[PDB]
């Protein structure tokens, strides 16, 4: 029969940056 | 016997990096 | 039965945090 499933995959690609900050005072 | 299944998904990603300086 | 290969890649991040605020 079959063997057991694979491992995990690897982490996902890191995310996008954040949006801009807030106008300086 | 034939092999296994592929493995699940990995785990989510780190978060993205910082955005840029607000307006002035 | 040998093991299945790994899994694809997980899911991309969440965006980064806000930058500061400008000058």
């Amino acid at each position: 029969p079959p063997g057991p499933p694979g491992p995990p995959g690897p982490p996902g690609p890191t995310g996008p940056p954040g949006p801009p900050g807030p106008p300086g005072p």
